[PDB]
């Protein structure tokens, strides 16, 4: 297999009339579907179910975007049986035709992808460009595996020769796995994790977010009309303590590769460590959990280019970002000039639906709205409410840019995950205190430096303990290929997406010698 | 460092007079020196204890070889507070440095290498040439990783650029863990799970098995001589139950590198799993564990070969390897040939005092002896006894080679790890069946195929689902970097020792990227 | 598949007590062999016929050394039928799989050395170090081509990428083929010839020489006992014009693998070209023909190593090599130096019994015998006899070491190939005229230069025409790897043997694109 170099796929802006007529035209015809009901996908089909999983638009939750079945166990138990009965052929396709298949699912997605960003926009209230970047890391994610699968070939690993003998080691995929997989980039993260492990032969059956089910059935329609075998891949929409704990403790589920939440990474970790009954393997589990992160800014910075990427960072979807700026923490002679800039340009971010492409569009759901709006109140007992605070007029769950300051740095607000537009400022003395408090969390994914002192960058370099770290630009948007992506402590198992190393995950070694 | 291409350390077979002069020698310094007692080793100090460990000769078990300490949970405290400390600094060092200090131990252990096989004799009851192998392997451990942990050095990772940004990934170490060792291989195994951790940036305590304590000091007093800093290595011999499973569960340890039972690994996968009370991890486990190893003999082989092949694999240090042959699978056509051949040469070997280098030494313990004589009674009810199955005369733990024949699949002796010289012999109709008969057991360690038919052959490389597989050979002594070790399903995670991939399991990524 | 580096077989000189007696033994073990009948082999098996062919012992004509079966047409239709129906399934073998099948039958053949090199002293008269010479390079060929062919495994051919595409070239074998080999390295040649193109996926049928049928019958024991699947390799001893010419012409043969005269070459070659009636392809034909090379001795030279190399290269194996050196060209500074010393040594050649190992052995055939002693009559009307020119006694075909001097360059004995002990001996004026004497014949096979003149070497490395050229040292004894092998002109299509390249000769290419 030859192909062009890996690039990635660029992020639509819409600064053009072209891509704003196609963007209005994929937006129209998504809303014009409103109400669609999509099946289960089991064994190269669709299979309807008595129940539905019911998603909303966040914007106006009123409307229902779609329908799709449910999956309970019965459905678990089909689609293990036809993602078993898949990996016994699946794992013997040359590393060639696989690659091709992903690459053909990347063609499908392409030619998909305002259809796609338009239904990110009205399912999980993402603006264009949050969506446009969103599709785009999926089409990367499908890109990259499709190549780095080709690096672990038959027979792949380097070894001493020995006198008299052939000595051959080679990787094989592990079997059939659970993929379980959030709202919040519900194509990008959704497709990475499945199509990652399937790409060296593994088969997959993927249980998508409840918030995000409409999208995750038309990422299965490309994948369906791509033509993977029946049984490689499995769609199964429905409730995680239910379906998706009933997958992780299942004895014939080999692998687990789970994105979401530190309290069900914990639980997922904790299951996959036991022998289930007639269990006949050690489960891998990778769970990719949260993050509380930071961004310094010492006194040598440029503080607008500063204050435009902590802006970028903290309000970027609401703030629902692993990798999110939730904390911005200061230098003495930083925080003055930092924080004002930071209040002026944050005080001008749009709030609305987000189908008008606005700044920031609503949360995703009523429980987030709830635990947001919590964690404010808690926040205006801990530091100084300096901006929002509120949420806004209407239907849709609209929360305005919220920044308390003098947080202290070991408040609830500065250690747990709020998952919402609201950023913690706190004020250090000194780079090393900056450092020290930007480390004193139980997490370590994103991290970020404006400065332009080159001892204390490279400083943050070796000691600032986060698993993607940035320096003078904003912390969010890692590009698969470009900045392998993952986090240390209880960011989770530093599984780094987009990068040779992950496909590493999903297979196991043989070693076979000949004495001739 | 630019050091000679990597070479396995030639073993010794004391076919010369200068070799067994040499050895006798050994032997004799040896038992000069059974009065030692041997500290633990704590923060770079030899650290004395009021409790104590024997240690006993299980070829005269009224004989001690040696006494050490006893670490108990204040022990293990003050080697987490030595380890964690000496990280801090030691994870700093060029990876050319550390690299540099394992050639040096490497080079301190090949000159103690026969003072090392002896104390394996006397300790453990290894022959002259199981010694020597177990001794050499750890030096091949040193050598190898050394040299293999050059391969990770900053910045390793393979990333795509950017416009206007550098983007850098590295690898770094992970922390202090935990090293939990097994008696069988006291030298080798010890060895290679402590250094490779090690030679990356990682610190280690080391808590090596009950029955092996004696022999472990001698390798801390190497690591002592080659001049490791204070808390790097730390050598805690204790009960497993107690100190291994406090380090295990400790909030405080980083990963566990674990080498025995399934019984023990299963536990110790389930306890890594779990977070601990102010754990800010997701803790790394590898569980190495047994197996149930077949050979399959089809009607094409040369049966004087498989024969030969069939008693070295059985039989070697008294059948007590995770690799040994326990199961011999032979195809009708090949049943009587091989069955006859390997009586032949089975009741041919010798068994006595592991000094005076028989075919077979002692079991290495009362309670071995106690296990393994236990499934001779079940196998007496389940096969056919037609060889050994009996203790032998003398205080020694001396049982004859066993022989089991028709024996069904499902046998708790066809089934389980008895761990002592004992074979089960299935006769099955053809090759097919003996790979279904192969594959039916929980493990997945290492297996073996005796044919001259090519289609056989390279049916069981794709279909024999074992992690090390031999073919026209026997199916022990894995040489380090020449065949990767490490098995499917029960007998562990696939941590494949003496392998590039190995180092890695030892470290994390962090992606970091400058916007100019 | 990792082996070791690719190393030559070393040459067993029997300096040593243990290679004399194991010699003995072999020649003692293989004459009491020689009432044996070898069958053709077609299909996987031993098939006889009703006539035979009967090989001669050439150092006493009137013994047997062994009968084959004669293949006619009808068994040529069968060995194609057998070698097209297995070509349909072994061209889809992994070339993994393949090149194992070349290591065991090489394995097989190492430990039969000393058996087919005492074949050899028997059938075709070669002295102890040239059998030995003999089958050591046909190991090599083996060992050699196992690992040349990985370097074509799919998909090898690098190719420009374009957008949107997968474009994928890689090789494919031909088909089956006929492999017509002769006499004078009938277990090198023989076995080189059949085991390139069978290692990357062809299927061959392989016509001996009739001299040599029992010794190739050897080969196929070991091919057999290798286990190559029924059709791939297929053993055909008989007449070269009758089934030969038959596989030669017939629409259903895709390549011919030809090593012999240049007569029979020049109608191979012609009838290839051919379209026989209901072919549908080109054939290829690879003709390697025979030589008259000459080695160049200028006045710098060190004369007493020139004469050494001289007599060695005119005399191994009585002349009968295509590399040998049949001319002597001596500029005038040299001319009585080197022929005085080549005088001396020759004279002092030994000639008898090819099992005493002396200095030659026999002629192989009474046509041999016919036609050298007929080239010596002619030459002693074209040149001056100074050493031998006669028969010697007994039944066997010993012929004296002869020299010709003043020998015309355009003379028949300066142009045509002898094939046996003569040595013509041409006086020339400077170096210029030693090339020009040296260019000019139809041939262009080896060559030598003795000088310690640099420039002239580097002339002659520039301007000495022939494929395989050699500075003060023997031009005969290519070793695989070290000197491809393969001439100019009328020495055949310079398929380089023992080379990367020659595997190429046996493949097709294909070029597959996917738009996605
Ligand atoms: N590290 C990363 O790369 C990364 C990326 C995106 C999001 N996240 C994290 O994800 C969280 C937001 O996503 P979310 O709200 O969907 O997370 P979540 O943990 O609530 O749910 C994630 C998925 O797990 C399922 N689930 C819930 N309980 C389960 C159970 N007990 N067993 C099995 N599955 C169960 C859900 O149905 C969903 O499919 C945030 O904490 C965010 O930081 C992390
Ligand atoms: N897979 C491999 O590479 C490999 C190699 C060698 C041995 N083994 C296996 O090891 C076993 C024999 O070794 P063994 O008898 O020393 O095994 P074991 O499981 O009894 O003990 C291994 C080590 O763990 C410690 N231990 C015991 N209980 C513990 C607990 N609950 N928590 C923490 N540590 C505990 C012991 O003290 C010892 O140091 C066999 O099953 C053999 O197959 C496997
Ligand atoms: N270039 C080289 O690598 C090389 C190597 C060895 C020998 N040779 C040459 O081989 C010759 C000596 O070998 P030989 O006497 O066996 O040669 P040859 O040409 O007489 O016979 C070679 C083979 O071709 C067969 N044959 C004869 N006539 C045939 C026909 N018309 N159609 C098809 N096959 C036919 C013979 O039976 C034999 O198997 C010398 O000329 C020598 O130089 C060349
Ligand atoms: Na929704
Ligand atoms: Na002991
Ligand atoms: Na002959």
């Amino acid at each position: 297999m030859t192909v062009e170099p890996f690039r990635n796929e660029p992020i639509e802006t819409f600064q053009t009339e072209e891509a704003r007529r196609a963007m209005r035209e994929a937006l129209r015809r998504v809303r014009e579907e409103f109400g669609r009901h999509y099946p289960l996908y089991i064994g190269g089909e669709w299979v309807d179910t008595k129940e539905r999983m019911v998603s909303l638009n966040p914007s106006a939750p009123s409307e229902v975007v779609g329908t799709t079945a449910k999956a309970g166990k019965a459905e678990a138990e089909a689609a293990l049986e036809a993602a078993w009965k898949a990996f016994k052929t699946w794992k013997d396709w040359p590393q060639e035709d696989r690659s091709r298949l992903l690459l053909k699912a990347a063609a499908l997605m392409r030619r998909r992808k305002r259809e796609l960003e338009a239904t990110l926009v009205y399912e999980v209230g993402k603006n264009w460009v949050e969506a446009s970047a969103d599709v785009a890391e999926a089409i990367d994610f499908i890109e990259y595996y499709a190549r780095a699968a080709l690096r672990y070939r038959y027979p792949a690993v380097e070894v001493v020769p020995y006198p008299g003998e052939d000595n051959e080691s080679f990787y094989v995929p592990l079997g059939a796995g659970v993929v379980i997989a959030p709202w919040n980039f519900p194509v990008a993260i959704f497709t990475g994790m499945i199509v990652g492990p399937v790409a060296v032969g593994n088969t997959v059956i993927a249980k998508p977010a409840e918030d995000a089910v409409v999208v995750g059935a038309k990422v299965f329609e490309i994948f369906h009309e791509a033509g993977f075998p029946p049984g490689v891949v499995n769609f199964l929409p429905g409730v995680g303590e239910e379906v998706g704990a009933y997958l992780v403790e299942h004895p014939r589920i080999r692998f687990i590769n789970f994105t979401g939440s530190l309290e069900v990474g914990l639980k997922i970790y904790e299951a996959a460590g036991r022998l289930a009954p007639g269990q006949t393997w050690f489960k891998r589990a990778y769970v990719e959990t949260g993050g509380k992160d930071a961004i310094i800014v010492d006194e040598t910075a440029d503080f607008d280019l500063a204050a435009e990427g902590v802006v970028v960072s903290a309000y970027g979807f609401q703030g629902q970002k692993c990798s999110a700026a939730s904390r911005l923490i200061l230098t003495q002679g930083a925080y003055e000039p930092v924080l004002e800039r930071v209040l002026k340009r944050a005080e001008r971010l749009s709030v609305g639906p987000a189908e008008e492409n606005p700044d920031l569009g609503p949360v995703v759901s009523a429980e987030q709205e709830r635990k947001v709006l919590s964690y404010i109140e808690i926040g205006k007992n801990e530091g100084q409410l300096v901006l929002g605070g509120k949420r806004l007029e209407g239907e849709g769950y609209f929360i305005a840019p919220t920044v308390f300051t003098e947080v202290p740095p070991k408040a609830r607000i500065a250690q747990e995950e709020i998952f919402g537009p609201v950023l913690s400022v706190i004020r250090v003395k000194d780079f090393a205190e900056a450092l020290e408090v930007a480390n004193d969390t139980p997490y370590g994914l994103t991290g970020g430096v404006y400065s332009r002192k080159r001892e204390h960058l490279e400083w943050a370099r070796r000691e600032f303990h986060v698993g993607n770290l940035y320096f003078n630009r904003k912390i969010t948007g890692a590009l698969v290929g470009v900045q392998p992506f993952g986090g240390f402590k209880l960011s989770g198992t530093n599984a780094k997406t987009g990068a040779l190393d992950y496909l590493r995950l999903f297979l196991e070694m043989k070693a076979v010698a000949e004495r001739f």
